[PDB]
C-alpha cells in the first residue's frame, strides 16, 4: 500500500501502539521520542542554522525569474521533452503560458497570492529544517481534470494516514492535516504533494525523511551552551580583577572604611586623576589576582570543529557563514556539491507534480550560472571537429538542419585536398571528351 | 482567505486570547513575547546594523536611476515582456512616460515628495530591520481604475485586519494601521502593498516575515555590553596603576602628607622635573601593582566572532564594515549573494504591484554593474559560431532580423569551401550548355 502492490513489506508488521489509529506518527531515529518536530521547531530559531537557511534562500531567488523575460540566460524555462523535436507556434504559446502560470502561481494574478520566488524560499526552509515539504492543489470545481492554483502548506501538521487496519492508505485520500492533535482535513495523492530530500528505508521511519537537525541535536545543544558560558561572564558576575588586601590588628569600622571610599574616589575615580598614585601606611598590603591579566573568548577551536561538522552536514562550506575550514582553503565546487542538488531536487518535485497536469511532453529546467560547463562542451566540439566530425553532421546532433556548403571537416589543409582533387578530378574527367572524339 | 480558497488550514486554528479583534498580531518566534516591533525598534539604533543598512542604501543609490537617460548602462529600465517582440512609437512613448512617473514617484513632478532614491533608501531600512515593507498608492478619484501617487507606509504600524470571527479577511480591505493601539485606518489590498522577504509556513507567524535582529537579540545585546565593559575602564575607575606603601609606626598626620604632596608636585609634577629622581629615608617602602603593566581592549576575538556571525546573517562581507573574516581572505561573489538578491526583491515588488496597473506586456527591471556575465555570454555565442551557429541564425535567435549575405558560419576555412563548392558547382552547370549543344 505505501508504494503500491508488492510482495515485500516496506512498514512496520506491527503498528505502534501509542499512536492514534487515524495516522501514523513521525518519530526519532532511535524511538527516543514519538513526538519529534515539536523539538525541531525549538532549534529552528538557531543562527547558525537560520543563517545557513537564508544564504540559501538568497542564492536560490536568483534563479527564480523566467528566461525569455531575463536579457541574460539566468533563470527558468519550460521546453519540450525532447531536445531534437522542433517547436511550434501553439506549443510556444502553451509553454509560455505556463510559465506565467507558474511564475503567478495560479491560472491569474492575485497580489494575495506567493510569487514562485517566496514559494522557493518557503521550500528550501521546509527542505532544510524539517527534511519534509508540501504544497496543496486546487483542482478547478467545474473540471476536477484541471489545475487552478497551488500554494505551500507546513509540513509539520502533515502526517501519513492510515486504513482501519492501521496500515497505510494508497487510494483515495492518503495524506492528513492535524492541528492540536486533531484530525482536520485530509487530501488526495493528486491534490497535495509530499517531496523527501533524504530517505530511507528502514521499516522505523515508514517513509518519512531524516533531517540533519536531528542528527546535529547533540552539536546545536553544545553550540548553544558555550554561547551562554562566555556571555555569562558578562551577564553573570565573575568579572573582578582582583583584592586589595590591607592587614591590620583590628577590622576598620566601616564608616572609616566609607570615608576611605571618598578619598579614593575624590582623588582617582575616572579620567580625572587617572594617572595619580596614592599612599598608604598600613603595616603590609597585597593583591591578589582572581583572573588572568588580559581574557579572551574560551572554547574557540571547539566551536570552529563544531559549526565545521554541522556545516559538512549540510553540504555547505564554512567560510560563507564567517567560519574558518579547519581544512583546505586555510567556490565553484563548494557551489556543485551544495546548491546544484537542491535545485534539481525542487526542479524535479515541481515538474513531475505540475506539469504532470498539462502533458508528458513538456518538462521544467533552470538554466543559466554555468558558463564554464558550457565552454567546455564548447572546447569538446572544437577540438573533435577539426578531425572527427563535419559541421553538418554536428548541426545534425544537436537539433538543427544542415547548411548548403557540404559537410566539410574545418581544416584550411582538408579543403585544400577535396578541391585539389575536384580540380584533378575534373581534369581527368575532362579526358571523356576526349575519348568519345575518336569515335 | 489569507492565501485564497484552499482546502488546508495555514492559519491558527484558535486565536490568541489577548489581541484585538480587529486584527491579528505580530509575535516573537517562541510566543515569548506578544509585541515585538517595539523591541525591534530599540535595536534600529545599534551601529553595526546602521553601518550595515548605510552600506547596502549607498549600494542601491546608484542604480535609482533610468537607464536612457544615464551615458553608461547602469541603471533601471522598462521594456516589452517579450524580448524578441519589436517595439513601437506609441509604446515606447508609454514606456517613456512610465519610467518618469516612477522617478518622479507621481504623474507630476512634486519637491514636497520623495524620489524613487529616497524611497529605496527606505525600503532597504525598513526590509533589513523589520522584514516588513509597506507602501501606499493614491488612485485617481476621478476614475478608481488608474493611478496617481504612491509613497511608503511605516511597517511597524500595519496589521492583518481580522473579520468578526477573527480569521484573517480577503475581500475588501485587508490591511489596517495601528496608532497607540488605537486603529486609524483600514486598506485594500491594491492600495496598499506587503511585501516579505523572509516568509515562513508555520501557523504561529501567520505570513509575518522573520527579521534577523530577532535572531540575533542575544548577539547584540553580548556586543553592546561588551562594548560597555570595555568603556567603563575609562568612564569608570579601576584605572589606577598601584599603591605606593610607605611603612612607618605611626601614620603621618594629614597636615605632613599635604606637605608631602606639596613637595612632590613642585618637584616632579609635569613635564618640568620629569626625569628627576626623589629620595626618602623611610624604613621600607614598596610599590605593588593593581593593573598590568600594559592595557589593551579585551575580548577582541569575541567581538570579532559575533560580528562575523551577525553579518553571514545579512549575507554581508565582515570587511566592509572594518572587520576580519575568521576564515577565507585573511568583492564580486560577496556583492553576488548579498546585493542582487535583494535588487531582485524590490524589482519583483515593484514590478507586480506598480506595473499592474498600467498592463501586462511591460515588465521593470534593473541593468548594468554586471559586465562580466555578459562578456561571458558573448564568449560562449564567439565560440559557437565558429562550428555551429550561423550568423543569422544568433542574430534571430537574438530578436533581431537577419543580414543579406547568406547563413554563413564564420571561419575562413569554411567559405572556401563554400566558395570552392560554388565555382567547381558553375564549372559543372556550364556543361549542360554542351550537353544541349549536342541536340
Amino acid at each position: 500500500s505505501l508504494y503500491g502492490q508488492q510482495q515485500a513489506y516496506a512498514e512496520p508488521f506491527i503498528e505502534m501502539m501509542d499512536t492514534n489509529p487515524e495516522f501514523r506518527d513521525k518519530r526519532s531515529y532511535m524511538k527516543n521520542e514519538h513526538n519529534l518536530h515539536d523539538v525541531l521547531k525549538k532549534f529552528g530559531n538557531n543562527p547558525i542554522l537560520n543563517a545557513i537557511i537564508l544564504t540559501r534562500s538568497n542564492q536560490v531567488a536568483m534563479y527564480c525569474q523566467p528566461a525569455r523575460y531575463s536579457e541574460k540566460g539566468l533563470g527558468f524555462e519550460v521546453r519540450l521533452r525532447d531536445l531534437d523535436a522542433e517547436p511550434g507556434r501553439k506549443e510556444k504559446e502553451e509553454m509560455k503560458r505556463i510559465e506565467d502560470f507558474i511564475v503567478n502561481t495560479g491560472k491569474d494574478k492575485d497580489v494575495d497570492r506567493d510569487s514562485f520566488q517566496t514559494f522557493c524560499k518557503k521550500i528550501v526552509r521546509d527542505t532544510y529544517i524539517y527534511d519534509q515539504v508540501n504544497f496543496e492543489k486546487v483542482f478547478n470545481k467545474n473540471n476536477k481534470t484541471k489545475l487552478e492554483k497551488f500554494i505551500a502548506v507546513d509540513p509539520s501538521t502533515i502526517f501519513y494516514a492510515t486504513d482501519k487496519k492501521g496500515k497505510i492508505i494508497k487510494g483515495g485520500k492518503r495524506f492528513v492535516q492535524v492541528v492540536d492533535k486533531r484530525v482536520v482535513a485530509s487530501f488526495t495523492s493528486r491534490e497535495l504533494a509530499m517531496g523527501i530530500r533524504n530517505p530511507r528505508t528502514e521499516l522505523s521511519s515508514s517513509g518519512y525523511g531524516l533531517s540533519e537537525v536531528e542528527i546535529a541535536m547533540k552539536e546545536f545543544i553544545a553550540y548553544n551552551n558555550t554561547e551562554s558560558f562566555n556571555d555569562r561572564f558578562f551577564s553573570h558576575g565573575g568579572t573582578t580583577r582582583g583584592i586589595l588586601q590591607i592587614r591590620s590588628d583590628q577590622q576598620q569600622s566601616q564608616h572609616a572604611l566609607e570615608n576611605f571610599k571618598r578619598e579614593w574616589k575624590s582623588s582617582l575615580s575616572g579620567i580625572n586623576g587617572s594617572w595619580q598614585i596614592p599612599v598608604v601606611m598600613a603595616d603590609d598590603i597585597k593583591f591578589v589576582n582572581m583572573t588572568p591579566t588580559a581574557n579572551d573568548m574560551q572554547f574557540e577551536k571547539w566551536l570552529n570543529y563544531l559549526i565545521n561538522i554541522i556545516s559538512a552536514l549540510y553540504g555547505i562550506d564554512p567560510a560563507e557563514i564567517g567560519f574558518p575550514n579547519r581544512g583546505g582553503a586555510t567556490q565553484q565546487q563548494s557551489q556543485n556539491k551544495g546548491l546544484q542538488p537542491l535545485l534539481r531536487f525542487i526542479e524535479d518535485l515541481v515538474n513531475r507534480h505540475i506539469i504532470s497536469e498539462y502533458g508528458d511532453k513538456y518538462t521544467f529546467q533552470f538554466v543559466g550560472g554555468d558558463t564554464k560547463s558550457a565552454t567546455d562542451k564548447l572546447n569538446i566540439l572544437k577540438l573533435e571537429t577539426q578531425i572527427f566530425k563535419t559541421v553538418n553532421e554536428a548541426r545534425e546532433e544537436q537539433g538543427k538542419k544542415p547548411i548548403e556548403g557540404g559537410d566539410i571537416i574545418l581544416d584550411a589543409s582538408f579543403l585544400q585536398g577535396t578541391a585539389q582533387l575536384q580540380q584533378d578530378k575534373q581534369y581527368n574527367d575532362g579526358k571523356q571528351k576526349e575519348r568519345l572524339q575518336m569515335m
